[PDB]
């Protein structure tokens, strides 16, 4: 069913979308660092702060971002950051360790359940990576942030990724005809969620450098 | 009464010198990222230090990194900043989720330094021969670097028999101050020296260089 343009659209979405990749350094520290509430909260802003980076770079290389006015691109990603970081957390729980490090860094209670009963919603949805990858360019060009100028150009950015999506959700789950209305049902929710904790923590940077400090670059 | 060759190394350690919870925890330690930085780039600059083994200079930094550390909270933390009055970076730690273990004998030290009525130049002089300490884990050449601290011992002492004539105790408590501060446990903040803390909220994300 996809077309030749279709298929290529998709192409080059998961090609942008792979080439995330979490380094070892950070996911071994997981297992191995001392468990403290200190140590843990510096250890997931530390796992955060490579995801705002991966989306951001994401998000500039999305099919036709960089025609958008300069004053919307930067709207875009603002309305879009907090919802697209909670989707790609939930990929790296779909890690009991990490589970343990999130519930004593002193986040609380308040951002930690409704993430991961959100987190099981989506296992339970048994998304493919290019579902996730489609859905994650979706959340982003959405035409209705705060601050947008001209919408139309945003939809029309978005309307041919929901056209693939549509069409992988009929040919990959025939017997689910509510697999596609289903996953936009979970950007939906995401709405609905608390984001003030996470556009508080959006700016910060956190990054291990345990290098000789006097071999440190600065 | 210091000679002009202290007048000079002085003056140059001087130049050397002034170059929620959780985001109360974030702010803490975006500054404490900025204190590790600036004290490397003054290691840097240390008289002598360049000469030494490679080797005996990552151990010395890394020896007394934390002392060093503590010794800057110190000085900042009696300016009482951005007033000279200002309470605001002891509620910081106060609510920063930092546990009274490490809170308490960090207050009780400023307090005690604080009573010293410590200059710029103690501090700078202070921090110097921290790092340039001869004992510390690791060096394989300690006369080198106790020759390089000595002189620093020794403008110290005279400046306090200068600016505190009075009071000739003054050398001996700021040398008893260092004690304390090697004795107090390190593990905490030996976990979080190698921590980087930065707030890029000055741009937007789009905008934002990595
Ligand atoms: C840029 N920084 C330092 C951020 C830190 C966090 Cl915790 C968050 C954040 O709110 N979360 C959501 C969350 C998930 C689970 C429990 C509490 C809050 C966030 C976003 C992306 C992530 O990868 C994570 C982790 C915990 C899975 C690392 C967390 C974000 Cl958006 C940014
Ligand atoms: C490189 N990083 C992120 C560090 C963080 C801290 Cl809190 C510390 C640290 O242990 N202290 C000591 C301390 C003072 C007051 C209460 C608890 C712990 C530290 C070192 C320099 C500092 O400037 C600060 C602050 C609290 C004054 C910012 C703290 C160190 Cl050494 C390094």
């Amino acid at each position: 069913e996809l077309t030749p343009d279709q298929q290529t659209l998709l192409h080059f979405i998961m090609d942008s979308y792979n080439k995330q990749r979490m380094p070892q350094e950070i996911t071994n520290k997981i297992l191995k660092e001392e468990f403290s509430a200190e140590e843990n909260f510096l250890i997931l802003t530390e796992m955060a702060t490579n995801h705002v980076q991966v989306l951001v770079e994401f998000t500039k290389k999305l099919p036709g971002f960089q025609t958008l006015d300069h004053e919307d691109q930067i709207a875009l990603l603002k309305g879009s950051a907090v919802e697209a970081m909670f989707l790609r957390s939930a990929e790296i729980f779909n890690s009991d360790l990490l589970e343990e490090r999130i519930r004593n860094s002193g986040i609380s209670d308040e951002y930690i359940t409704p993430m991961f009963s959100f987190y099981k919603s989506i296992g339970e949805l048994k998304m493919t990576q290019e579902e996730y990858a489609l859905l994650t360019a979706i959340v982003i060009l959405s035409p209705d942030r705060q601050y947008i100028k001209d919408r139309e150009a945003v939809e029309k950015l978005q309307e041919p990724l929901l056209d693939v999506l549509q069409k992988l959700c009929k040919i990959h789950q025939p017997e689910n005809p509510q697999h596609f209305a289903e996953l936009l049902g979970r950007l939906t929710e995401l709405r609905t969620f608390n984001h003030h904790h996470a556009e508080m923590l959006m700016s910060w940077r956190v990054n291990d450098h345990k290098t000789p400090l006097l071999e440190e670059i600065w």
